[PDB]
């Protein structure tokens, strides 16, 4: 005391108490393991035409009742629309405010902020130190068709900077995907995790994948999230 703090950045169409909500599980072991698990809420107030798949009235109003019409930014289909600014500035005023933080957990769009907040965290926030740990849950990098390798993919160029992993972090990335995920195919995470992979030569102990059985969702199974809150707490220590 002060115990290690992580700080949870939500889903599209989430807020922090949702989020909280949906890792009941993995929390619980943390706060067993006396670490403190923070959640905020996303700054961009979605309408209903922003939303990429169909929703009708009363299911809209019931997203708007329960303050979950937020994501960390727009979607888009076209990753060099993407822009990551007001999302970005929300969770580096908060770590600013809050901090330090030891760690950062993300989901989906969440978690394709929080890699790139991984990547930058001591650039962003002067004085902060590198995460201990970062969990990547369901999360992507902003990719688009490359044209001299048709059928694969490569890093927008707005973005390249961002997803670039410097050699020799000490962070330990957690890698988390479900194999039945259809919003993310864990093809996206297993991208993004190939990028951490590589900078860290291969080294397995140091960044980390575990896949569930289940969708686009925190794993909640026994199984699955006492050997990842585990590699946290080691990480912490
Ligand atoms: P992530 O869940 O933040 O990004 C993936 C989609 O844009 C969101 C999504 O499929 C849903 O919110 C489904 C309910």
């Amino acid at each position: 005391v002060q115990i290690p703090k992580l700080l949870f950045l939500h889903g599209f169409l989430q807020n922090g108490k949702v989020f909280s909500e949906k890792s009941s599980g993995i929390r619980k072991l943390l706060k067993k393991a006396n670490v403190q698990c923070d959640y905020i809420d996303a700054p961009v107030l979605l309408e209903k035409k922003d939303l990429p798949f169909e929703m009708d009235d009363e299911k809209w109003q019931a997203t708007l009742d329960a303050d979950v019409n937020r994501a960390w930014f727009y979607h888009s289909e076209i990753s060099h629309e993407l822009d990551i600014s007001e999302g970005l500035k929300s969770v580096v005023d908060h770590i600013k405010a809050n901090g330090p933080y030891d760690g950062i957990v993300g989901l989906s769009q969440g978690a394709a902020l929080s890699s790139i907040i991984t990547n930058k965290i001591s650039e962003l926030v002067p004085d902060h130190p590198q995460f201990k740990v970062s969990v990547v849950i369901s999360g992507y990098s902003f990719t688009e068709p490359d044209p001299e390798h048709p059928g694969e993919l490569r890093i927008t160029e707005k973005f390249r900077d961002s997803f670039a992993v410097k050699p020799d972090m000490k962070t330990k990335m957690i890698f988390i995907y479900g194999a039945s995920d259809q919003a993310v195919p864990s093809v996206r995470s297993k991208y993004l995790y190939d990028i951490y992979l590589k900078a860290q030569n291969g080294n397995k102990e140091k960044v980390l994948a575990y896949e569930h059985p289940g969708g686009h969702m925190v794993p909640n199974k026994k199984d699955i999230i006492r050997p990842i809150v585990e590699q946290i707490t080691s990480s912490l220590q």
